[PDB]
DNA sequence: CGTTTAAGCGGTTGCTAGAGCTGTCTACGACCAATTGAGCGGCCTCGGCACCGGGATTCTCCAGGGCGGCCGCGAAAAGGG
């Protein structure tokens, strides 16, 4: 997935889309419950790989 | 201490250097007036060093393309009742 969009070719069309949704998920996530202290976020229960 | 030798003193004999005195004069330096150009201060400008803007040149990083390994998953061959 590349496109141009102001004589800048090559550029990632989709990884410009994700980025901007899941930084706007981690900033809205963190503000929520952790706006005192950013330091502690947890993950909870959720198991990565 | 023994021995030789040269300093010290007195003497010759003539000429010349030098101090002292007297005399003349002449070039040379003090002195004065007019003049001006070489010394001291400032003013202006260039040679060279340095500061700043602009352009050419080479090094570093982020992302895409391709390949390997796992994850159970699922179709399929063989065995049992």
């Amino acid at each position: 997935v590349l496109f141009n969009f102001k004589g800048v070719k090559s550029l990632n069309a989709e990884s410009l889309l994700s980025r901007v949704e899941d930084l706007k998920y981690l900033k809205n996530l963190i503000n929520s419950n952790y706006k005192d202290d950013p330091l502690k976020f947890s993950l909870g229960n959720n198991t990565p790989k």
